[PDB]
């Protein structure tokens, strides 16, 4: 399985977007070593895949989790959302975080700009595209109310897990 993990500032959408692919995605799959003998999957290009948040902030102050996340995780949509700047400002901070603990050069990651259905944008594409470039990733624009890119976000993720896992 697939291990995908949702970082980011607080309020971007992160829960929005997770929910969407769920609803877009999830299948009951019969299991009859399972007590039920049923149970939810998540499959994306044709690949199933384990979902997490990481939030660092709200509750998540107190938590004891933040780096086994970071470990756990096989790649990360890094997000933020186009009308708040230090969301994107932030981005950068997870990235390094995330880094240092796997301890890696090469970790899967696709950024995230949503929100894009919004009016008031205070970062720009290019802002993004640049960021993107600088770490070697994709960058894609969603919108978790219109559904513009939720897929595509994260099925570009599992292609560069894919990647990865080939060598
Ligand atoms: N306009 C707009 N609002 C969104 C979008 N995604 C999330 N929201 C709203 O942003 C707020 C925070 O979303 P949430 O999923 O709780 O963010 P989280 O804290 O990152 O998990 C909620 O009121 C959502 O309805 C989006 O793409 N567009």
């Amino acid at each position: 399985e697939y291990k995908l993990v949702v970082v980011g500032a607080g309020g971007i959408g992160k829960s929005a977007l997770t929910i969407q692919l769920i609803q877009n995605h999830f299948v009951d799959e019969y299991d009859p070593t399972i007590e039920d003998s049923y149970r939810k999957q998540v499959v994306i290009d044709g690949e199933t895949c384990l979902l997490d948040i990481l939030d660092t902030a709200g509750q998540e102050e107190y938590s004891a989790m933040r780096d086994q996340y970071m470990r756990t995780g096989e790649g990360f949509l890094c997000v933020f959302a186009i009308n708040n700047t230090k969301s994107f400002e932030d981005i950068h901070h997870y990235r390094e975080q995330i880094k240092r603990v796997k301890d890696s050069e090469d970790v899967p990651m696709v950024l995230v700009g949503n929100k894009c259905d919004l009016p008031s944008r205070t970062v720009d594409t290019k802002q993004a595209q640049d960021l993107a470039r600088s770490y070697g990733i994709p960058f894609i624009e969603t919108s978790a109310k219109t559904r513009q890119g939720v897929d595509d976000a994260f099925y570009t993720l599992v292609r560069e897990i894919r990647k990865h896992k080939e060598k």
